[PDB]
């Protein structure tokens, strides 16, 4: 299930490039899901995260390093969303109610793909009991 709302989701052909790397996670670090090439974040990685996401900015100064690479936020919905981006790619975490949908990417996927994806199935789950 959850590597199919991944799978299926979090990693089709928009346009003609897929994502890089999904992950679904709990607002606890435990990995429901993701793909095969997501990277190895951090318990703590996590912990800013949230922390921002009670706090908007607070991840912002220092920035929000995880599945190794750091990157640059950028604008997100506070409270709710997070953009960051590294050069070309970057990432979004769309938090839900219980999970943390992610979504890594890399030229030639826009930053804008990347969201219209991974923000997508944060509404579903939210509104599904999540
Ligand atoms: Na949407």
């Amino acid at each position: 299930s959850w590597q199919t709302y991944v799978d299926d989701h979090l990693m089709c052909d928009i346009d003609g490039h897929r994502l890089t790397a999904a992950a679904i996670i709990g607002h606890d670090g435990s990995v429901w899901a993701q793909s095969s090439s997501f990277p190895q974040f951090k318990s703590d990685e996590v912990a800013a995260v949230m922390k921002d996401f009670d706090e908007p900015g607070s991840l912002a100064p220092t920035g929000l390093h995880l599945g190794g690479t750091k990157y640059m936020v950028i604008q997100g919905e506070p409270g709710a969303v997070i953009r960051g981006k590294k050069g070309s790619g970057g990432i979004t975490v769309k938090r839900t109610g219980q999970a943390l949908i992610i979504g890594i990417y890399d030229e030639p996927l826009t930053p804008g793909q990347c969201n219209m994806i991974v923000e997508r199935l944060g509404d579903y789950l939210l509104d599904q009991g999540l």
